[PDB]
């Protein structure tokens, strides 16, 4: 529905070895960078800049990694989301039993299926992140979907929260979102990746839309 | 440009694959046209079948998408891909259109007056599926090594001797998300392509 969408998740998972044996990016020079929110980061479709869905309500350094929260607001999106949705297979099958389906939220959870910050600018929703445990977590209360990851902390979450609080931007179309199905259509390990990324971020412990 | 039509070829069934029998579909075929559609949906017709022959190996099926709304679509959603702008294998010239159509509907499906009509799809359900697109026929079916001179005149004697699509964009989005999710989607259309030595050919072919 036209009602926002939230997506929360991983932008970047930090090293916990005292000497980079995972050779993820460093807690503090990730913390530079956040240090280095008064100017809107957009949130956007596969780097697209023409394609802003809305934006990043917060952004927390937190013990395992960087986590996001952003909120999906545009209602042309959301409208063609919804208009793709209705011809899903996939979203008629519904999500995980106790959940109530959620057409659009369930296109979303299977198209853009991950995060990405980068080429700060803006957070892409895309069908697969490229960094480890970037997977996008969609639903309709910004709590449930901070409650999907078991390494967030109560504190995690209370420094998320007080950020999150404390005209249609976007000027793509649907060829644009076509063609980027398209192209994650032939991006091979795919679906490994999200499931691996699931697993790492624990979502796997959590009832949740995530389609992989 | 895009509007012009795209041929399509390749097997609707392969008789060695381990159901359509040699001997039923070589006689009500054998010895007007199905409508070619996007995914079994009958509000996507995008052109029919021109031409089915029954051969050595299985039912080799020549198509046409002709649809100028369903192209129009392609070629704006063409653009917009990251794939299509890398091209085909070299000597092949760039044609966002026949590349686009081969990457999303890389399979063929015949519904089965025995069978409703062949649709293109992901990948299809029957091994050795594969959609082979291009400009022309005779190129087209002159990708698979199978098909033997007589078999080309057989198909060939078929084609020689109002706006269907009643779809759009937003279907042809909700397509290629189930897409995404069809787990072993490339490792099929892989295995397609040796199947009907479309490998020992220089195609559009995306998988």
């Amino acid at each position: 529905a036209v009602a926002p969408v939230y997506v929360g998740g991983f932008l970047a998972r930090y090293d916990q070895s005292p000497d980079e044996a995972e050779l993820l990016l460093p807690r503090d020079v990730v913390e530079h960078w956040l240090h280095a929110l008064s100017v809107a980061l957009p949130l956007n479709i596969n780097h697209d800049d023409t394609a802003v869905v809305g934006h990043v309500a917060a952004m927390q350094s937190v013990r395992d990694g960087l986590f996001c929260l952003g909120c999906v607001t545009s209602p042309r999106f959301l409208e063609i989301v919804r208009r793709a949705s209705e011809k899903s297979e996939l979203v008629s099958r519904g999500p995980v039993s106790p959940l109530q389906p959620d057409k659009v939220v369930e296109f979303l959870s299977g198209s853009y299926a991950g995060l990405s910050l980068s080429s700060f600018k803006h957070v892409a929703l895309c069908s697969v992140g490229r960094r480890r445990g970037t997977l996008a977590v969609y639903g309709r209360d910004p709590e449930w979907v901070m409650q999907r990851f078991p390494d967030l902390t109560a504190a995690d979450r209370d420094g998320l929260r007080a950020q999150w609080q404390r005209g249609d931007p976007f000027r793509s179309d649907s060829y644009g979102l076509l063609g980027n199905s398209v192209d994650a259509m032939y991006i091979r390990e795919r679906l490994p990746k999200l499931r691996y990324d699931k697993q790492l971020v624990g979502v796997t412990e959590r009832e949740s839309y995530v389609k992989a």
